[PDB]
């Protein structure tokens, strides 16, 4: 009763779209940073009997004949999940959603610490992605991220999360308009939008404490807010890796509850919806009867240009690819053959039609809410998808019963790029650019439809169930 | 019980030095009262609970103030309050010891026909800016509805009202444009075509007949009728008209990594406002009208952040039509009006600004306020404020005897300053009047920033005022 | 090479976060993917540094400056690896007469003869 209560909640088995809007804004105020986010996916993962395999060892003596459900991690930010079927072969392929877990955010500068300013305490900073602007003005920050540490009388570095919420450790305050053009936008990344994080009043640093690595670098109440929350002492801190992100819960919203009021969508939400479908489709599937190959990989510094190890480019999912087939097979597999045979869905948010701005929208190419999943399409490479790839997801829609919507720019507007041509370059597989749309991408608070997170979620369930009976129509 | 009533004066006075429960009740109090009506209605109810007695401006007060005087209060249009302490021995030489404050604080109106047509399946609604609203720092914030429903009951000929407040439902959002569309995206953006909130997308009942025979048939969209209506608990047909806001609905909080700070919306200038109520309700409690020689107001405006000429603005004369009428009801014998001016002193209690780290270039060296500190004196001297020389030396020893720190506030010469109710109160009466307040940052944003010991330590400031004003003014004579 | 701090210009660099000339090898660090050294990579190069008696500083543009890119991304791409970015600083990059410190060659030859011997081992403890 219990069992059949949580699968129809979270896998929209008995139509309820709320339960697993409310989990989708919970996830993300619980792990406000891509090292959260990827933590909670590999518990997550865990509980539905998910192994995890580390990259630094062979998998040989780990996969064998049967396959199974596995999982592994690169630099923290960068996971792979996959669901082998004993009988899988090249010819099968693989049937790939990759997404990415980084958002804009705020970094803690190397060395955070900055004077005390007629008494105010603020903090080093810089914008990872195009933050520090208007929109980050006036927003309760808190602080989180990763802490390395040494325990006293150790040589081992070990990782700790830590996160203030619901704590808001500082926030980058507007000039009043009082004072006329200077409080005029927009305002100097450097100079201008600077987290104020306290206005100390009359204990000074004791000996223990500055034998930290850390010691100068960051203010000595910073060292030991981020000490205590990871219950570690300020001598043993080697470095940290902080976020400020906003504290701000999501919430569902709109005079009818049409909307989903939440911070960093992009794209957290198309990533949890992968995951979340990727885990419904494995309850069901039983390894030693598959002939399947499927994945959900996530990607950090897409934001950026995908260019690092963690991100799309470092190949992750080749790697896992390449990896899971020579333990599953101890023989020669033919990884082109493979690729030809496959289809990745390039999961990225993309743009709900702001009816404030109709100039910018392309009519008959644009997305509304609480409809379906959206096909990104470009004609100029910022997007992979091709004719057969939108035929496919149109076809796979029509058995599942899902709308399928588009999104496209006009002749005389500019477009973003995805990771999606940089997968099908980099596989020579045939890779679909779609997602769920939202508005106000960027924003540090963004929007989409309140059905959107579970119709995400029935599309890419049935992506897994049948994407390789469907692409057979096309042979 | 009795113990619980000694710590419940503590918290809300502040004389077990507990500046953290204050601190709460006013992020509780903007949450729970987001438009002006509502805050009205608050210190109403308010002061019922500690023995104030309202009195109607409809009628003449020389029946309900007799010569024992007492705790009043009067309310014009809903928005403007005037609470009021009159001593059995007052004489028009002890003049009148005010603080003078507004309620008002910037907001979005629905215009009177909110009604759009939907625009590709998306609801919206048609809003008006009161004030320097619908800016970059209200796009994308979570926006409830809430405020003043005027109604007739089925069957009657009587207008009613209603507030309401949709908190903590936020039924719209004004949407950014994605950075990803470039030029179109970036700000300043139109008020009127581009800063319009979003309220729904709503899918395949339409309007019964009962329903069209509302004044507000057409006027609004049919499912923001029906939800107001709800929320009132009356029929659509009921409503006849509406006076709504939108705010944010983002509660308020204490932060900074060591809780230095309270983050809030509308800080300007309920944070005053409260502040000077609190005091006057704390110094109430020790005052025996009956051997009290004093006159003592705290009196909120509407309509400050829009010039003050209103009927319910400070130019209105709240102030001076209580003074008049309750020394004429109390009295019954011609009472000198100029000589009870002459001797008063008025406090306009309005937010200034604290320093901001990130701007040193606006603020003037020696005359910039820091958090949890102490009140703050607003100088000018160009009339922006009504502060002169004589009041700052009297808000000075008044804080000396009483234990409380003062900071200036002074613009720099190539700078520009706001303008309050002061010279305007001090025109009208010919009271002295000092200009003064809690300090904050990011006025005039929909989410601003203040100390978190600022309630706290405004509260302490004008309690002592109420209780020393008269005495330390008799210095300068 | 990344930039030694020139003192007539100031407004060009970020405070705690510029190099000096003749003190050790500098770390080019950047959250916008101009560099590939990350927050493990940071404190492997300062704990190599520690054990090897090196010094070592940073370089990190301000949020308001442009940075340069190297082939750190495309190395750590390309193969997976974890990757650091830093170099010896140098004076007036891209002249055609720039300027280092006089003691940052040999410096230099020490923290990396030293990253040989030990980054094994010091990688080690991350595991
Ligand atoms: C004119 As400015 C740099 O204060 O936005
Ligand atoms: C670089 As993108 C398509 O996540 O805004
Ligand atoms: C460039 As515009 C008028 O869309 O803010
Ligand atoms: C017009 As004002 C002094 O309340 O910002
Ligand atoms: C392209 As370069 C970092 O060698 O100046
Ligand atoms: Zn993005
Ligand atoms: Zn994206
Ligand atoms: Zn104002
Ligand atoms: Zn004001």
């Amino acid at each position: 009763k219990e069992k059949k209560e949580n699968e129809n909640s979270w896998c929209i088995l008995e139509h309820n779209y709320e339960d697993i809007a409310q989990e989708f804004i919970d996830f993300i105020y619980k792990n406000p940073t891509t090292y959260h986010v990827v933590s909670f996916f590999a518990e997550l993962l865990d509980k539905h009997n998910f192994k995890y395999l580390s990259e630094k060892s062979n998998w040989q003596d780990s996969i064998g004949e049967d396959g199974g459900k596995f999982y592994t991690i690169r630099n923290g930010t960068n996971l792979s999940a996959f669901i082998l079927g004993k009988n899988w072969r090249a010819e099968k392929g693989v049937g790939v959603i990759g997404s990415h877990v980084d958002a804009l955010t705020v970094k803690l500068k190397p060395v955070s610490f900055k004077d005390t300013a007629e008494g105010y305490g603020r903090i080093a900073v810089a914008p990872y992605g195009g933050t520090l602007n208007e929109l980050w003005l006036d927003r309760d920050l808190g602080i989180g991220g990763r802490l390395l540490y040494k325990k006293k009388g150790t040589n081992e570095i070990k990782s700790a999360l830590v996160d203030s919420t619901p704590l808001p450790v500082c926030r980058i305050p507007s000039l009043a308009p009082h004072f006329g053009k200077p409080a005029e936008g927009p305002f100097d990344k450097e100079d201008q939008t600077i987290p104020v994080i306290g206005f100390p009043t009359p204990e000074p640093p004791t000996d223990d404490e500055k034998k930290s690595p850390l010691f100068g670098k960051h203010c000595i109440h910073l060292l030991r807010y981020v000490a205590k929350l990871a219950g570690v002492e300020v001598s043993e801190l080697i470095q940290m890796d902080l976020d400020l992100f906003d504290v701000q819960k999501g919430t569902i919203g709109g005079i009818g509850k049409h909307f989903l009021f939440a911070p960093r969508l992009d794209d957290r939400l198309c990533s949890f919806a992968a995951m979340i479908a990727l885990i419904c489709y494995a309850k069901d599937v039983n390894t030693e009867e598959s002939d399947l190959f499927s994945t959900v990989t996530l990607y950090d510094n897409e934001e950026i240009g995908s260019l690092t190890r963690q991100g799309a480019k470092g190949g992750l999912l080749e790697s896992v690819v390449e990896r899971s087939s020579s333990a599953f097979t101890k023989k020669p597999v033919d990884l082109h053959t493979v690729w030809a045979n496959s289809i990745i869905l390039s999961a990225d948010v993309n743009h709900l039609y702001n009816p404030n701005f109709p100039e910018v929208y392309l009519k008959n190419h644009f997305p509304v809410p609480n409809v379906g999943i959206t096909l990104s399409l470009d004609p100029n490479g910022h997007m992979a998808t091709d004719v057969v790839g939108t035929a496919l997801v149109e076809e796979l829609a029509r058995r599942n019963g899902d709308k399928v919507q588009y999104f496209q720019i006009k002749n005389n507007s500019r477009s973003g790029g995805t990771i999606g041509p940089s997968l099908a370059s980099q596989t020579g597989a045939r890779t679909i650019d779609l997602g769920i749309a939202q508005l106000s991408m960027h924003s540090i608070r963004a929007a989409t439809g309140s059905k959107d997170v579970g119709l995400g979620v029935k599309f890419f369930n049935g992506f897994f169930k049948h994407w390789r009976s469907v692409y057979d129509e096309f042979g």
